């Protein structure tokens, strides 16, 4: 089987993602953000806390027939960005893109953080990194891929996600029109439970090319790029007027700047991401200091492939036996 669907940004920025999901009988069509930094699907619903829901379309299990109460079962997650829910379990099925999943756990939630509530656009999250990181008590459960995967044509995900504009996620299958060249594949630690691996180094615009090993995730939950405080640096250096802004948090630039490009290594193969990918515009309504889409990691304890990196890329998420990365200039 393969399964293909659209993912849309949110905003006129790109903060992130959402990709309609089926859930239940008859379906139950809720946008969510798929995230290959975490491992729960979870999503606003009936049991929510009224007060904590705007505008979200929710899950109610109660309409569904094949929905079931998954006995005892509870979750709690705390994402990167200081938000959070919680809830039950229930088991239902799950369809992406025509791809159906049975007995899909679909985490509802009882409470969500303020930021959830207050992004009317996003009704839940669909976890792709590796099943290890699910949250579900005390029996954890798999994610919508380790679920479907041996179904799968090939066991395998693509993230295609665009600038401005709709892209696509595929399971089980490689569009060999999505991409341009070759796609280079690099290896994956799944130790910490997310989609590790190890870039080759980096160039910001014309410059020389930086060879240097970077630890990061590739994690289509994030939106900008988060590397060591040094590889930023030499990036902002390259932007006259350009600073750090403890009070804004991160770097900062005149919003009548004309960015570099940032390229980062895969192996011997170079991705490049485009300066207007960088920019994240004015740092509130008005203003001429605009927000830059590459931030320093230092203090995260881990950087981040985030959107900003991704979308310059054909990416696939090889789910074989031993995990691999594969990323395409697009």
């Amino acid at each position: 089987s393969t399964g293909s669907a659209t993912t849309t940004p949110i905003d006129s920025l790109d903060d992130a993602y959402i990709t309609p999901v089926q859930i239940g009988t008859p379906a139950q069509t809720l946008n969510l953000d798929f995230d290959t930094g975490s491992s729960d699907l979870w999503v606003f619903s009936s049991e929510t806390t009224a007060s904590e829901v705007d505008g979200q379309t929710i899950y109610t299990p109660s309409k569904s027939t094949t929905a079931k109460l998954l006995s005892g079962a509870t979750w709690s997650i705390s994402y990167g960005d200081g938000s959070s829910s919680s809830g039950d379990v229930y088991t239902d099925t799950v369809s992406v893109g025509g791809l159906t999943v049975t007995g899909q756990a679909v985490e509802s939630a009882k409470k969500v953080s303020s930021s959830f509530t207050e992004d009317s656009t996003i009704d839940g999250l669909l976890g792709l990194a590796f099943s290890t990181l699910n949250t579900v008590s005390p029996t954890q459960q798999k994610t919508f891929f380790d679920n479907a995967k041996a179904s799968l044509d090939s066991p395998v995900f693509t993230a295609d996600l665009g600038y401005h504009a709709p892209g696509t996620y595929n399971f089980g299958f490689i569009d060999t029109t999505a991409y341009t060249g070759s796609i280079t594949y690099t290896a994956v630690s799944t130790k910490q439970g997310f989609w590790e691996w190890t870039s080759t180094g980096y160039a910001v615009g014309s410059g020389t090319f930086k060879s240097t090993s970077i630890d990061g995730i590739a994690d289509t939950g994030t939106t900008l790029l988060y590397l060591p405080a040094t590889v930023v640096s030499a990036y902002w250096a390259q932007v006259s007027g350009a600073k750090s802004s403890s009070s804004v948090g991160g770097y900062v630039f005149p919003c009548s700047a004309t960015l570099p490009s940032f390229t980062f290594g895969v192996g011997s193969a170079r991705i490049v991401i485009p300066g207007d990918y960088i920019d994240f515009g004015p740092i509130s309504t008005g203003s001429s200091s605009c927000f830059g889409g590459i931030q320093s990691s230092a203090g995260i304890g881990i950087n981040i492939f985030g959107d900003v990196a991704l979308k310059a890329a054909f990416v696939v998420f090889n789910g074989a036996t031993t995990p691999t990365l594969g990323f395409a200039s697009k």
